[PDB]
């Protein structure tokens, strides 16, 4: 089970990092926002 | 273990979502 | 001012979700794998 253990943390890093990448995704959104707006 | 499939089959709830997100 | 700022960050926003599709697709397999096996 450290092979399913392994993969466990595996998926746990792609999901921690896609969150990262999917909040930086916002900042950018939300100053492209302000651009448009003010 | 029981316990490392208990999280496993979890996990990879969140996971596949993702792949969607993705 | 905030244009080349936002395009910037905007550029590397995309380069890292290259990133994360290529390290979701090795996980998947590795996954699949391990259930085909």
């Amino acid at each position: 089970w450290g092979s399913i253990d392994q993969i466990n943390g595996k998926m746990n890093r792609v999901i921690e990092k896609f969150h990262q990448i999917e909040k930086e995704f916002s900042e950018v959104e939300g100053r492209i926002q302000d651009m448009e707006k003010y």
